[PDB]
């Protein structure tokens, strides 16, 4: 059966995918440790969660996404399933859409996270790309984006990164999100928000502005969110798939099929990480400690963005890198070519992805001068 | 998009799906609590696991399945991916097979766990049923099983419950497993073992006899195993998908595509529960405490089987229920009809599934007399 299977395709780490602190560690957040000790002391069973996971986790997720007092929440228009990470939320969404709707195609930005194509194709959905990145101004090529998406038909899904676009760190402005929201309603797209970095651009509420501008205009949308980065809970697989429909009767009926797609995949979701999140978000004291830890991560990344720009200038780059200051989250394109990236790895032991994307959170005050010296050497 | 979606289809609890102790609780195992405290004290990161999860978890899983010193292990013929439960292992297997092989059909016993059909159909695989249960002798209808499976073509998958068949509690004898192993090689079936109850029939090693008789005869097989019940880790989603091929080069190449199927589903697996299992299995002291807790569960179930038979006789059933003593694991068919089960629920508040399957682990010395009185009333 297996004998002819084809194999699947495939000093400083800026090619890393997680946050690192100033010491180069990815420690467990203190709010998380305190929550884990509470769970150790208080859990009395590991009995299965429901298919959609812990109710409090869903409520706290919808409040983070839509805002407390949102009409979507008051009108009971949203249902949330706790999932194994943001990736599990995207796959549950894809399997739900493939089996229960006429969707055939999902539009993803060029560039995006490479796993988007794999997830949607796994569910039998085609992936099409829309333009996104203006590499001369290192900005959002909004006109190209809109022009690309005019090829999208009514009933196609359009995927939007909610904030901290991966890999570019370039997000729509609020006004651009409002223009996209209007266009999406006019063209009949189903928005799918991928929200893996809430809190890493400007703040929890600010980072949800774009999603909330869409939610104000749409009857229907799906959000695949992740707590991997903003709780430092990567390996516990903590995410959510939130389905929104015009009204409670419709969302409840549609969500029953989302639960069927979960049941046929992994049955019900892993409790530990989500219970940590629910414990933190629903407790005033733990939530305050966590919100500050997230602010500390967001601010450290901003300090590294500024220190990277300043240091490249001090090391004689003689090139404008100011675009780095304005970009959001852990990732940016450095503007280096694939061969410069290869040179950086081979000659200097500095590791980035071939696109030139770097994880700014991999930078520290200690490793900045050698990193920048290496980059200047390959310009 | 969603407005026309069709909804998905759907005193004493013997309809429960988990183990209960003599007090009717499903507590966290003590070995698990001790392991969780060790993890709280010692984890310094939640950084992502590899796609296939924790290496020690895979090694300890292969030793439980195949035996320490197995040729399959020595020859590096098996690769294990940690998965979100037994269900996640079955879905990873199904998606791997659908995308990478000629498999179109999986043969499942009639009866089985109802979620088997959902999982395989989700991956685009057809499910066919083979005969299994002789309801007059309350035994394995071996001749019917073999006759059914003669319709299976070379290259079809045949699913076997490794022990504690769900729902019947009726397992092949060793000699029957050896006959099936031989037949499977002759007919070109790919065996898929579903092993959710190792340790609940006779013992860890005894319960793997059938799988090991298959492994001795086959170049290729897949095992989807679960630690939900034997570690009481239901909601932490702890299972494994083990791929076996003729040799290391082949299994490694095939496993690369199994990892691709995981990456497109949930990316990488949840650490907490699997790390508990690896911590317990790789430590002599914790493993001894856990093995005794499992023996205690297995023995309590056997005591309930005996007490149920004896009590039905004392309460005047006047019918042979001795078959219950010989069946394995938490489940048995009581032999009650769907209407007797409905009567039991409505008139007596005793809850079983419509097939008449009961969870013997839901029985306690305290609830046995009323339960048996209720059953006698509906005969
Ligand atoms: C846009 C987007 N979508 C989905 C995901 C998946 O998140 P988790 O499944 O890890 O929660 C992520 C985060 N997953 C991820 C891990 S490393 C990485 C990278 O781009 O390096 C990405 C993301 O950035
Ligand atoms: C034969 C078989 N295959 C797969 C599974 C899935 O196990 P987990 O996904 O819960 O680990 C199980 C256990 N899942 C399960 C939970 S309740 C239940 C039942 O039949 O009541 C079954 C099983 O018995």
């Amino acid at each position: 059966m297996f004998e002819n299977i084809t194999a699947a395709p495939a000093k400083i780490n800026l090619g890393i995918g997680v946050y690192k602190d100033e010491t180069g560690k990815t420690p467990v957040l203190t709010s998380v440790k305190k929550a884990e000790q509470y769970l150790l002391e208080n859990e009395t069973t590991k009995n299965y969660l429901g298919i959609d996971g812990i109710p409090e986790f869903g409520r706290c997720t919808q409040e983070l996404l839509f805002g407390k007092g949102s009409a979507l929440i008051n009108d009971k228009r949203a249902r949330t399933a706790q999932t194994p990470g943001g990736t599990g939320a995207l796959r549950v969404a894809a399997d739900f859409l493939a089996k229960n709707t006429s969707v055939k195609r999902v539009w993803v930005s060029n560039p995006s996270w490479p796993n988007h194509k794999s997830v949607f194709n796994s569910a039998g959905l085609e992936v099409r790309e829309y333009a996104y990145y203006d590499a001369e101004n290192h900005t959002l090529d909004f006109d190209a984006l809109i022009n690309s998406l005019n090829e999208a038909q009514a009933g196609d899904v359009v995927l939007f990164h909610g904030c901290c676009h991966n890999p570019t760190g370039i997000d729509p402005t609020l006004e651009q999100w409002q223009t996209l929201a209007q266009l999406s309603v006019e063209k009949g797209w189903l928005p799918l928000f991928d929200f893996a970095y809430q809190g890493f651009a400007r703040g929890l509420e600010e980072d949800a502005e774009g999603l909330r501008a869409f939610a104000a205009m749409h009857k229907e949308l799906i959000v695949a969110s992740s707590y991997s980065k903003n709780f430092g809970l990567y390996n516990e697989r903590v995410g959510a798939c939130t389905l929104v429909a015009a009204d409670s009767e419709t969302v409840d009926r549609a969500f029953s099929q989302m639960k069927a797609a979960i049941r046929a995949n992994y049955s019900n979701p892993p409790a530990h990480g989500a219970s940590v999140v629910a414990t933190i978000l629903s407790n005033d004291a733990l939530r305050a400690i966590w919100e500050q830890e997230l602010t500390d991560m967001r601010q450290r990344i901003q300090r590294m963005r500024q220190l990277f720009v300043n240091t490249l200038q001090e090391k004689g780059a003689n090139r404008d890198f100011s675009f780095i200051i304005k970009q959001n989250g852990m990732f940016s394109f450095s503007g280096l070519t694939k061969e410069q990236v290869l040179r950086l790895r081979e000659e200097f032991g500095v590791y980035a992805v071939a696109s030139g994307r770097v994880n700014v959170a991999g930078m520290t005050p200690d490793n900045m001068a050698p990193l920048c010296e290496a980059i200047v050497a390959v310009l």
